[PDB]
């Protein structure tokens, strides 16, 4: 599975829009509470993305989610793709939210808990999700 | 320099506030346009960032941005440290930001435009800062 390639998505939790996105090779993923579920949201947060990470290509379950220009102007800047091609995480971070919600009185602030929970924890014997990613993307720079 | 140090600061563009995370040993950057210069703002930051790499210390240059209990809670939570010890990028990003500005209507857009810039430009001969941030990280698990 190529390094340079997200899955980005958006889930409802207590009425709000949590946009996830996965490093499909590793397993690692960001998350952010968005007030709304726009094109301009999401724009901005590829460019918060790609800032951080080689993102050559994103793949969504909700291709419609792609074609504001709003967002399409974020994947020209920044050197993006998207591809249909011609674990749902979305479970497992819910739970993962629900096992941290008492630990927190915003949504958004349980979201980021539960990302942390889930990049540190050793699925091992075996790196964590947040291992692998960085050296996924160091090995393909050498 | 150890590969768990983070600088964190804000400064001011346009009348709003910029929180800017340093990772120390290799150059990466990670910044935010934040409403409010506060104690909350300040510890959700931490938590997303500390869930993205391996946090270990925060230096900053004002010391009572870390008073708050609220951060405390966040530094708490997610295992960091503060130091002070018993670039700056702050007028490179400005730089950046200004020779961007024109390319974007909001000056947060325009901040994740030159955070992007700034990562990914080749200091070279020589690795970007985000190809250097991922490798010192990489080496330092194996
Ligand atoms: C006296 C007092 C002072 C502060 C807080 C307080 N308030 C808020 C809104 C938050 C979290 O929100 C932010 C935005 C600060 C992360 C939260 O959502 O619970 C937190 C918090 C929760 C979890 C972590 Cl990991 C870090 C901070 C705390 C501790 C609570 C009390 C009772
Ligand atoms: C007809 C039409 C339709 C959309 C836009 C439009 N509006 C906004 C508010 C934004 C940027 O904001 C977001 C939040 C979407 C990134 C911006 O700040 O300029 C952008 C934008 C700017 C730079 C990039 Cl790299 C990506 C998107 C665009 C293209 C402009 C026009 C004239």
């Amino acid at each position: 599975c190529s390094p340079g390639i997200w899955q980005l998505d958006c889930t409802h939790l207590e009425g709000k829009v949590i946009l996830v996105a996965v490093h499909v090779a590793s397993g690692y993923i960001e998350a952010e509470v968005i007030p709304a579920e726009t094109g301009q949201e999401t724009a901005y947060f590829l460019l918060k993305l790609a800032g951080r990470w080689p993102v050559k290509t994103v793949h969504t379950d909700n291709g419609s989610n792609f074609t504001s220009t709003t967002v399409k102007a974020a994947c020209w800047w920044a050197g993006i793709k998207q591809e249909f091609g011609i674990e749902s995480m979305n479970k497992e971070l819910k739970k993962i939210i629900g096992q941290v919600r008492d630990q927190a009185e915003h949504l958004k602030t349980a979201v980021q808990m539960a990302v942390f929970i889930h990049n540190k924890k050793r699925k091992g014997g075996g790196y964590s999700a947040g291992e692998r990613i960085v050296d996924i993307i160091a090995t393909d720079i050498q």
